[PDB]
């Protein structure tokens, strides 16, 4: 049950003036693609507050990657869904080393020790599993909605309720203007990953998704499911967990969509016009120097 | 549960490319609003049939309106929901009076026998107790999803799964490109439909609405209520039950807005450039002979 909004005072939603002009607001599935104007978060957390939402967010800090929790801890406290109650899950392997981040009112922070696979492919695909069983362990009882996200990222602005959603993917930044045909979706068709060149709606990146703990738990369930055919048959998707996120949210469309600005790397692509806030981002890294050994 | 969709072959969604650059196609809270060019109903019909979805769609001809049924009926066959589970609800106090109209398979419809009211104001207005009180008597069992609308009305075009969610309203066909201080909300603060000239979203029209009949059932007895202490403090709103169910999609903001595609009159407005589809239009009539013996 949802009581009556409280009055509010705001200015009136112009029927005749589209909310932007520059780019795609709603999917041919009429799910939002949520852009910087397209809501009012004035709105959106009165709805939310109202319902008493609690959000978790998943993160893995697994082996050399503890060095970026510190960054991503302390942004997430100054822009993820402030206000909100909220839960944290550092999966790690090095308990220890999760820093001493101060949290604000309502919001906790759980570690939640897991095995650090030796291949960073197997570390970043065995989130799928690792996600899905703490479903099941701690999350449905836990939290209402899941955001589930890399640590080698850093909060720059908002990231609020406009996001939740019963099942959300983010558009990759190094796509969002691209055809199908140029998507690094999975092309072999052994694997269950596979994509075929007609098909296809957006590059979804496999840094930021979620939804509510029901259709995460069947997302996560279902990508590790595929994965474990994939193994049996020796093949491993040309992008991981990534490959098998595109591949699910192609068969089960997501309710809502969010733009890059909730995943970007600035160094590689600037602050181009159609972004008018730049709101979750890549913390420069050497790939072969922080994933192995 | 969902099953994974089919393989599809459609265009690819662009995301630099506005659906509309004329119109908006998202509330501020993030509800699709619904016009032609926004939604891919390959896919919509996809997602709706793999959930055996049942429409109930509810109609009353009371009195002299029973005369309106016969192409109501004709031409919802020929646009509403086609593919899908149809139940026509129709009320009543005529039986005999309803025509033999002819159903495609899938498709049946239900005589629901209630009182006659004199008034056309009571008629109107009373349709709220009316599907209420059926909510709990046959809907919930019988179908998913509630399109409550008037009879003096022919579809003329596609009117489908696109609309389907929790909770909808239409915008009047009077209304949408208006200022919300000309908006035709009860402005009296003794009424209970009142809002004040600086609150109001849209001026949803009171001849098309609908949701989930859980939705629905609470939307019509909200709005009976309202009318029921109103009724005790001497007070009867402008716009009837239309001004209730406005003040009732204020502070319950619906998950879906049809455009006025859904519900226009071409007499009265003609053919704007906006409108690529007129749907649902009204048929027409003369008030002093209708309405009265
Ligand atoms: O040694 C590793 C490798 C990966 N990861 C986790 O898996 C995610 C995905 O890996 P990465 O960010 O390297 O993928 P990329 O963004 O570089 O494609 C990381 O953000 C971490 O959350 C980790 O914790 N330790
Ligand atoms: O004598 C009446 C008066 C009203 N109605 C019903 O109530 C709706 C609302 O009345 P009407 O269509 O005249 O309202 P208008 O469209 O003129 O505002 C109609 O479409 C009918 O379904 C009816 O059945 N008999
Ligand atoms: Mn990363
Ligand atoms: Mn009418």
């Amino acid at each position: 049950f949802m009581v009556s909004l409280p009055r509010m005072v705001y200015p009136q939603p112009k029927v005749l003036t589209p909310c932007r002009k520059d780019v795609l607001v709603v999917t041919p599935w009429l799910a939002p693609i949520v852009w910087e104007g397209t809501f009012n978060i004035d709105i959106l957390n009165e709805q939310f507050r109202l319902q008493n939402t609690t959000i978790g967010l998943t993160v893995f800090a697994i082996k050399k990657y503890v060095a970026f929790l510190k960054l991503f801890l302390e942004t997430a406290e100054k822009h993820f869904m402030v206000g909100h109650r909220v839960h944290y899950y550092v999966f790690t392997d090095q308990p220890a080393a999760v820093p001493r981040v101060t949290l604000g009112t309502g919001r906790q922070l759980s570690v939640l020790e897991v095995r650090a696979y030796k291949r960073w492919q197997d570390v970043s695909m065995r989130r799928m599993e690792m996600i899905s069983d703490f479903c099941e362990r701690r999350f449905l009882s836990e939290v209402d909605y899941l955001v589930c996200v890399d640590v080698d990222m850093e909060f720059r602005d908002h990231v609020g309720v406009e996001i939740l959603t019963p099942l959300f993917g983010t558009l990759h930044p190094g796509f969002y203007g691209s055809s199908r045909e140029a998507f690094t979706y999975e092309r072999r068709p052994q694997s269950q990953a596979y994509i075929p060149k007609d098909e296809g709606d957006f590059y979804y990146g496999g840094a930021f998704f979620g939804g509510s703990v029901q259709e995460v738990q069947r997302l996560t369930r279902a990508c590790h499911q595929a994965m474990m055919v994939d193994q049996a048959n020796g093949i491993e998707a040309v992008w991981h967990d990534e490959s098998h996120l595109n591949k699910y949210l192609l068969r089960h469309k997501p309710t809502k969509v969010l733009s890059p600005e909730y995943l970007w790397d600035q160094q590689l692509l600037g602050w181009p016009a159609v972004l008018r806030k730049l709101r979750f981002t890549a913390v420069p890294k050497n790939h072969q120097a922080v994933r192995n050994p």
